[PDB]
């Protein structure tokens, strides 16, 4: 479930984007703990919200840019803290977490003392994508939750279950996925900047 | 939204029980933090599951005892870790948490160093109702989450907002609620014992 390549105009079609990222919450099951259940629910809830908006008028909401532009017009001063704009503001952070996490694993980043954990990789991704938006209590909850993360080898095997591929092949496929995925996330973040749609409030 | 008194036969009608406890998740908002959102979702999800079972045949599922008896018959060896029996096994723990927490506040239990927090009351309730069913990682997550709890005075005011009553009056109304609520929870727990429907697994 690769993302589509970016067109020259860098516009991201909403329908296909939603279809693609809808495949990402299931992989949370690959972490193997109920600790990750509310996480999968938050990301799913963002996707549901954006889809619900889109479905009201797919042509009006053809692209993610259209969502922001249209909602900016539709709403008052509560924008961008409303609607699919808010849902995508949070979704992009989760998407970026996943991106940074996977990229870190693929790049061979590891605690040389504990080379088969994924805590360093998840911590980096958390720092880069989400931490700034969490108050100290939520940050404490993340640090605790990371102990529930699987072994690296197990996580990777879970990502390729049934395919009977080597770890090296699994990582090559992740790297392939990361190309259009990273590009797409980067464009989304830049659009939030350009539209002055980004907020910095903590939860 | 008082619970009904217990009849001589101690049978608890499912429909009215569900209607009554459906009023309890909203009061989570009285804690004033997003930290409690996944908690309210778990308890709501149990109530939804039990209601969904009940709705298949309200007469068959007339009482909570009926639910356990019928599901024991309907299911194989997966019972009691299935169905509305499992949902109620977890719901009762949340209900008991609430009971112990409220009763502790009403009984004047406090950290004399910090008399306007509710951490001691919530810790006691957690220890008595849920802790045993949590692995160490989830227990760490609870301890962290408790820091998000409101001041006692604020929590109580939030429970009576609009009514313009004193704290003393608010607590008298809580104490009234606790009579049939405690009795009902105690019967539920005893039924799980009698039916050998209780499990001790940790999450
Ligand atoms: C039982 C004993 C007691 C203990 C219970 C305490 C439990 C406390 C758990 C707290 C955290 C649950 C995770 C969810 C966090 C969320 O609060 C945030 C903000 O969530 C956003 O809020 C907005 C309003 O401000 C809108 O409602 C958004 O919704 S809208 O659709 O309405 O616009 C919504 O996503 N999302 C987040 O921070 C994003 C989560 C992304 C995670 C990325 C993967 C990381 C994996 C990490 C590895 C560990
Ligand atoms: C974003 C950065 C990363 C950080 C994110 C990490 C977040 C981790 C949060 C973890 C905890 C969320 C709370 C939910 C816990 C639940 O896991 C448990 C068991 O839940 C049960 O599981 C069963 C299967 O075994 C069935 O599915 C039940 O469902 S069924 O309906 O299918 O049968 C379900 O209730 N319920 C519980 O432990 C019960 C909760 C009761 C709480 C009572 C009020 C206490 C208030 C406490 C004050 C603090
Ligand atoms: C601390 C664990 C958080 C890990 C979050 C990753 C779960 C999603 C996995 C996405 C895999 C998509 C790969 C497709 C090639
Ligand atoms: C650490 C905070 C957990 C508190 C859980 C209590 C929330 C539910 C309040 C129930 C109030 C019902 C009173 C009716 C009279
Ligand atoms: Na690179
Ligand atoms: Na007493």
């Amino acid at each position: 479930h690769l993302l589509k390549p970016l067109p020259a105009d860098k516009q991201i079609e909403t329908g296909p984007f939603l279809e693609a990222v809808s495949h990402l919450p299931p992989f949370f099951d690959c972490l193997g703990s109920p600790v990750f259940t509310p996480i999968k629910a938050d990301i799913s809830g963002n996707i549901t919200k954006i889809k619900a908006v889109y479905d009201t008028n797919p042509a009006k909401f053809r692209t993610l840019q259209n969502i922001l532009e249209v909602e900016k017009e539709m709403y008052g001063a509560e924008w961008p803290k409303v609607g699919a704009t808010l849902a995508l503001m949070w979704l992009k952070r989760g998407l970026r977490f996943i991106q940074v996490f996977l990229q870190s694993i693929c790049d061979g980043e590891r605690d040389e003392n504990h080379p088969n954990l994924i805590r360093v990789n998840a911590t980096k991704a958390y720092e880069m994508a989400l931490k700034k938006y969490h108050g100290w209590i939520v940050q404490k909850i993340f640090q605790a939750a990371l102990y529930a993360a699987p072994y690296k080898s197990d996580f990777l095997k879970a990502l390729s279950k049934g395919q009977n591929v080597t770890e090296e092949e699994c990582l090559e496929k992740i790297r392939l996925f990361l190309v259009n995925y990273t590009a797409t996330i980067d464009v989304i973040y830049e659009m939030y900047t350009q539209m002055n749609a980004e907020l910095n409030y903590k939860v």
